[PDB]
DNA sequence: CCCGGTGCCGAGGCCGCTCTTTTGGACGAAGACAGCACAAGCACCGCAAAAACGCACGAACGCGCAGACCCCCGCGAAAAAACCGC
């Protein structure tokens, strides 16, 4: 895993606070939630890769993640 | 077969009416006219402009280097709470 353990679980708390306060989490569920995080941003930035060589280029760029998120049907 | 007499049909008379042609001879000059405005379309010439391609250049990003920062790695402690049982 690429972002570390401690910030992300930091992130997830803070995240986790508005919806019940003071909840506690378990063994394997900010590991799961890390993984599925940076699964899904690894396939994010293979469809705005693919868009930024579309458009003849080799930067990535926030319209290429805009228009990746539009045609995956994101909100 | 004969008498009295009347009312009905015939070819013609005649009356009021409607229709038709005509309106002297010759000469001169001037002036104003003698289908039109309107209509859609063909075959054609033209300018304004698009989506895209080709070229030039300037700056904002990558590359390279020496520096400062704190994420990351490694260590040891404590015990909440996950997994198991009846």
């Amino acid at each position: 895993l690429l972002i570390r353990k401690l910030p992300f679980q930091r992130l997830v708390r803070e995240i986790a606070q508005d919806f019940k306060t003071d909840l506690r989490f378990q063994s394997a569920a900010i590991g799961a939630l890390q993984e599925a995080s940076e699964a899904y941003l690894v396939g994010l930035f293979e469809d705005t890769n693919l868009c930024a060589i579309h458009a003849k280029r080799v930067t990535i760029m926030p319209k290429d993640i805009q228009l990746a998120r539009r045609i995956r049907g994101e909100r």
